[PDB]
DNA sequence: CCATCAGTGTACTAGGACCCGAAAATTGAGTTACAGAAGTAACTGGTATACTCTGGTTTCTCTTCA
């Protein structure tokens, strides 16, 4: 098994491929879009707790 | 006439909740220790909203000088 992997002989369930649901092509829009707002938040959070403690 | 091009008649998927039972885990009582923390169960002040005469007021005729 282990060297049949190392030949990237692909298992079944690596093959498997299922259709994106309508719910799923939302959920991705509304995910990126949050992720997005917690990633640019961060630093601009941390720099004003920094001011606080400072 | 051999190209092309919807329909069709199905088992075979694809999500999509949902259920059925089993097995493991817990709860619960019983004891007896142990220390300390919750968790009510109790008496005992403390200060305000009505409240009840009361002290003053107010004309209104009169009192007392003047």
């Amino acid at each position: 098994t282990r060297e049949k992997a190392a030949q990237g002989i692909k298992a079944f369930e690596e093959l498997l491929v299922t259709k994106w649901k309508n719910w799923e092509k939302a959920l991705l829009r509304k995910s990126v879009v949050s992720d997005r707002l917690q990633r640019l938040l961060q630093p601009k959070l941390l720099k004003l707790e920094y001011l606080h403690q400072k």
